[PDB]
């Protein structure tokens, strides 16, 4: 038996919600390009819903910083050691007559 | 008593809600311009959220649609009654060589 994977009315209602959503997005686009997004936005939104948009800007911008400062951290702490061992390899491989004038001028 | 309008707790939330909002247009606005509109709204809504908007453009078309034709028909109809009037006044206004005339011909 090979069901139907939906019924005729789940995808009439699906494809006019999605209908219903472009219309909307292409109504704005044009509001932004005529200058008169601000008023359509106070004829869409309640003041709530207004404020609601305005805080979860600044919530993903806080959540940006966020990983972003702990990202930058997470790279200076990687690349700290990796200077280091560069450091010590570098010491290693480095000639006899450097290594001991190195232990002489540093270390007094 | 030259009574404050408002605090200084309140004014600072005021002008703070509206940098927010201000701030949520003007993303919103570079990203019709850079295309990446959809997402953003993906971003910043729900998906029953996103249902609610595509929703109230067809309720503010349905609207304005309810409000034209009953408009248009407060015209049809005022229109009517004016055609009639003028009718009657251009009629009386007629030469009695067009009226008599006409009661023969129209009138069988």
């Amino acid at each position: 038996g090979p069901m139907a994977q939906q019924s005729p009315y789940s995808a009439a209602m699906a494809e006019q919600r999605h209908q219903e959503w472009l219309r909307f997005v292409d109504l704005l686009k044009n509001a932004y390009q005529n200058d008169l997004h601000l008023p359509l936005l106070n004829l869409m939104l309640t003041p709530d819903e207004r404020e609601a948009l305005g805080t979860r800007v600044r919530i993903v911008e806080e959540l940006l910083r966020g990983e972003m400062s702990q990202r930058e951290l997470k790279n200076e702490l990687g690349a700290g050691i990796a200077t280091i061992t560069r450091g010590s390899n570098s010491l290693k491989a480095a000639p006899v007559e450097l290594r001991q004038w190195l232990e002489e001028v540093l270390l007094k």
